């Protein structure tokens, strides 16, 4: 994983906020995953932020999410959000010696999950894009503005990017958009069967699946159950689409023992039926599913009540060539290794991507 420092601008920390990252003059958090939070509520950084003033930057929506959790709260005066693709100048102050530095910010949206953002940053030790986690779709960097000057790609010295799935294995996953048509098709055709017929999504406690609820919400007039709401208590845009009222067709609530409840025709929220009448339940698990270079269905079934249904929070490897290509940069790094690869096997698919 990435360690929380550029080289080029080390005395700040993103997405890391442990060890070396103690020292950072600015905190920065692409989005709201705990792979990304390492270290973030350590009381050690709890005790450092009140001996002084250091600060953590991030999108409005990321800093709304982040202020909801109790265990985080301790934030609230030390962060500063800022708006998308707005161009922000930061002074980074050097505790020992009293140097200022200053650097400009600019947040771009990463298509991972709500309020995540790639940081793109200019100063005196070159430019320099975070993409933290992102799926893009091909063709989608030459359509980002301010990775432009005068309708030129700009000079970038490094990109440190998401390399989840940088292997030719992942050379194609279906976009969010063929996703969510499948999963919407499956759902229209269960719950308009009868009110008794029920979808419960399947998805990891983690933000990112919102985009699959409002759709679904919009698209059949139906909220989706959630377990808690009070996130998005102050984004209309997704809240209307959800409910804590069980009564509904549309379930992603959890629950420890969910499996053995479906096994009993039980939602997670461990209702079995309603006015006395047993449900029917379908599973649909989104998971990530994929196609290799020169070898189709983003749904498969899995048994008579349950499925698999394709959806990515990363970018594809053609995604990820189309993307850094694009951009040339000088270097490109690596912000995970992931468990079937190797540093010198994905060094090896970015090295050609880059100038020169
Ligand atoms: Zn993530
Ligand atoms: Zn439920």
């Amino acid at each position: 994983s990435f360690e929380g420092q550029m080289a080029e601008y080390p005395t700040i920390s993103i997405d890391r906020f442990d060890r070396e990252n103690l020292r950072a003059r600015a905190y920065f958090l692409s989005h709201c995953h705990k792979d990304h939070m390492k270290g973030l509520r350590a009381p050690t950084l709890k005790r450092r932020l009140e001996c002084l003033k250091v600060y953590l930057y991030c999108s409005p929506v990321t800093k709304e999410l982040l202020l909801t959790s109790p265990k985080y709260r301790f934030w609230k005066k030390r962060i500063i959000s800022i708006e998308i693709e707005t161009p922000t100048q930061i002074s980074l102050v050097d505790e020992a010696s009293g140097e200022k530095e200053e650097i400009v910010v600019t947040l771009l949206p990463a298509g991972h999950c709500p309020g995540s953002v790639m940081f793109l940053f200019q100063g005196n030790n070159g430019t320099v894009l975070y993409t933290g986690d992102f799926r893009l779709a091909q063709g989608e960097a030459a359509r980002m503005e301010l990775l432009h000057s005068g309708g030129r790609v700009k000079d970038i010295q490094s990109v440190y990017l998401d390399t989840t799935f940088c292997d030719p294995r992942f050379y194609q996953i279906p976009s969010r958009e063929e996703c969510l048509s499948g999963v919407l098709e499956l759902v229209r055709s269960w719950i308009t069967r009868s009110p008794y017929h029920v979808v419960w999504l399947n998805c990891k406690a983690a933000y990112g699946y919102e985009y699959l609820f409002t759709n679904l919400s919009e698209e059949l007039g139906v909220q989706v159950h959630v377990n808690k709401l009070d996130m998005f208590r102050n984004m209309p845009e997704i809240l209307h689409h959800l409910t804590t009222d069980r009564n509904t067709q549309i379930h992603a609530c959890r629950h420890p023992k969910a499996e053995e409840y479906f096994q009993w025709s039980k939602l997670p929220c461990g209702i079995t039926s309603r006015n006395r009448i047993p449900l029917h339940i379908i599973s649909i698990k989104p998971s990530t599913m994929w196609f290799g270079e020169r070898s189709t269905n983003v749904i498969v079934r899995t048994g008579e009540s349950s499925y698999r249904a394709c959806f990515s929070f990363h970018s594809s490897y053609s995604e990820i060539k189309d993307f850094l290509s694009y951009l040339c940069p000088v270097n490109a790094y690596p912000n995970v290794i992931p468990v079937g690869t190797t540093m010198d096997k994905v060094v090896e698919i970015l090295k050609p991507l880059c100038r020169s």
